[PDB]
């Protein structure tokens, strides 16, 4: 498999469990620090990074009734410049730029208690597909599906429904949505970390997925596997292979990677493209840092980059 070795340039450092990189509607950059702790208890943070200086500013330190969150993944909204954040303890959060936030769901559409989330992906229809590898949200005792298959998948719809669309995953992690050229959402890709698998589903409509399939295979037998993921403008899927020192590049049809990207570290965690560029910001756990490198092309536009009142 072809492997490229692009220059990785340092962005920022010392962010415990550096995760969920995201750009907002203003082009501002954000990173989540799920692993920040205060006396052994979770006290996760959501930070804004000044790309010019690399200086950090924590805008939000989410906690509900004394229970600190473990913010792990982000997506920027389109109709409002707010961030939807997958939290391993609090579920789904909506965080404002001023640092204020709200807890979206205690329970799903079936009245079942909400599970802690890790990552999420907005489709062009505005529906948010979320991976839920943790057990029930706080106040429940923290649990994660690294060993047992109780990880779930949710779809938070435009009409405000938190619908569990699937479950029985062994740590569902990264997630991405494939769209047709006309903008129609038609395939969901879900990373199941320890099993070294990328699963796919046909999106038949909002909160409606069918035909679960093993879409791709993540290289290596190291501890870890597929973490964060995103598509480039040609629909190639770049997946951070935690523990392999590489970001895998799958073609539109999946299977085995068609190329790998060597990182100057062992634990790439998540990645995100800078709008209108080929620049991919990469978070990694070895140094709890953020880097950036130039990919072959621009990234696929995130939902936040689309236009509600767009003519074409
Ligand atoms: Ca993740
Ligand atoms: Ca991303």
């Amino acid at each position: 498999i072809p492997v490229i070795e692009p220059l990785f340039t340092k962005v920022t450092e010392d962010i415990p469990g550096a995760e969920g990189p995201v750009f907002d509607k203003n082009g501002d950059f954000y990173i989540v620090a799920p692993e920040v702790e205060v006396n052994g208890k979770p006290a996760g943070e959501i930070l804004r990074i000044d790309l010019k200086t690399g200086k950090k500013t924590v805008i939000c330190k989410p906690e509900v009734n004394g229970y600190g969150g473990i913010p792990a993944g982000c997506q920027c909204d389109r109709d409002a410049n707010q961030l939807f954040v997958a939290d391993m303890r609090l579920g789904l959060l909506v965080v404002q730029t001023d640092g204020t936030f709200e807890e979206i769901a205690k329970k799903d559409s079936e009245g079942r208690r909400m599970q802690g989330c890790n990552d999420c992906a907005f489709d062009y229809e505005g529906n948010l597909w979320i991976t839920a590898p943790a057990g029930e949200v706080a106040p429940a005792d923290y649990t994660r599906s690294m060993q047992e298959k109780f990880g779930s998948i949710y779809c938070f719809t435009t009409d405000g429904q938190m619908i569990q669309v699937d479950t029985a995953f062994q740590f569902p992690n990264g997630i991405a949505v494939r769209h047709m050229n006309d903008g129609r959402p038609y395939q969901l890709i879900v990373a199941e970390t320890p099993t070294k698998k990328l699963w796919s589903y046909d999106i038949k409509g909002p909160a409606k997925i069918e035909n679960k399939k093993v879409w791709g295979h993540i290289p290596g037998t190291h501890e870890g596997g597929a973490d964060g993921m995103d598509f480039d403008e040609d629909n190639n899927l770049l997946v951070a292979n935690y523990g392999s020192s590489h970001i895998e590049v799958f073609g539109p049809d999946g299977g085995q990677p068609k190329m790998r990207i060597r990182c100057p570290f062992e634990k790439p965690s998540n990645l995100h493209f800078k709008p209108q560029t080929k620049t991919i910001f990469v978070t990694e756990h070895e140094n709890n840092a953020v880097w950036k490198f130039e990919w072959q092309r621009n990234g696929k536009k995130q939902y936040c980059e689309t236009l509600k009142f767009g003519i074409f």
